């Protein structure tokens, strides 16, 4: 079952984005703010069987950094999926307008949030397979939750690519590009290299070098994610168990890892 929201009790108040087939609401709940994606007269089977669907599983879903599910407009039409509503938008275009505002342990506390999501996610049997800073939703407490707006090479373990093996394992490669995106206040992944050349730098090894000012601990972390032995990465329970033992004991976040500068200026 699903909480379903009279069509009364809902106000649209502006457009922020598109759905497969609507758009994309902030709007009002009675009040309380809430996003609130459409599906618009015209809408095939499949769209509605996936549309109802992503709103069953976000409503039987309970974790502090998961998106929240209100409820459901189902009766009437257009249909709705109404969720909480978070202040700071995605996380990608967050940390890129907020460039160098954070502390380590803001940082690393965001990446904390995201695990602990994706552990669960895991854990109830949910392969995310698009796991990007894109994907992340920031509120006002910045709380980082798991989302999903719509294969993104970049962010894609090579077994998902070569093979269409998408695992909770290959998730656990995406986490990794998302630490890097965090600790670099949303840099894109290896730059402006194509696809194919990202493709091939990984397969004979490269891997994306040290953020500036990036904990040695949490590059270690992140290019554990990025081994090519699938079975090698750690799990998203190491992940949170390592994170968590970090934030407790902070002083072990002051010890850096060597930046590699790309340009060196001579005073
Ligand atoms: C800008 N702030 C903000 N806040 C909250 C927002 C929530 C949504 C949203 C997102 C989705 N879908 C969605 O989050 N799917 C993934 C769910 C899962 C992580 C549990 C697997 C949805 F079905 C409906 C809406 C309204 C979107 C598209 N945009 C939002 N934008």
């Amino acid at each position: 079952f699903t909480t379903e929201i009279h069509p009364s009790c809902v106000t649209r108040q502006k457009v922020i984005g598109a759905g497969e087939f609507g758009e994309v609401y902030k709007g009002m709940l009675k009040e309380v703010p809430v996003a609130i994606k459409t599906l618009k007269a015209g809408y095939t089977e499949k769209q509605r069987v996936d549309f109802l669907g992503e709103a069953g599983i976000m409503g039987q879903f309970s974790h502090h950094n998961i998106i929240r599910l209100e409820g459901v407009i189902s009766k009437y039409k257009p249909m709705m999926i109404i969720t909480e509503y978070m202040e700071n938008g995605a996380l990608d275009k967050f940390l890129r307008e907020k460039d160098g505002e954070f502390s380590v342990l803001q940082l690393v506390g965001m990446l904390r949030g995201i695990a602990a999501g994706m552990k669960y996610l895991a854990n109830m049997n949910y392969v995310h397979r698009d796991l990007a800073a894109r994907n992340i939703l920031v509120n006002s407490n910045l709380v980082c939750k798991v989302s999903d707006f719509g294969i993104p090479i970049r962010w894609t373990a090579p077994e998902a690519i070569s093979y269409r093996k998408f695992t909770s394992a290959s998730d656990v490669w995406s986490f990794g590009i998302v630490m890097w995106e965090v600790m670099t206040y949303g840099e894109r992944p290896y730059w402006e290299l194509s696809n194919h050349e990202v493709m091939k730098a990984i397969n004979d090894g490269f891997r994306l070098p040290t953020p500036m000012d990036c904990p040695s601990a949490i590059y270690q972390l992140m290019m554990q994610c990025w081994q090519q032995e699938r079975a090698r990465r750690p799990k998203f329970a190491d992940i949170v168990s390592i994170l968590d033992k970090l934030i407790r004991a902070p002083d072990s976040l002051k010890t850096l890892a060597d930046f590699d500068p790309r340009v060196s200026i001579r005073l």
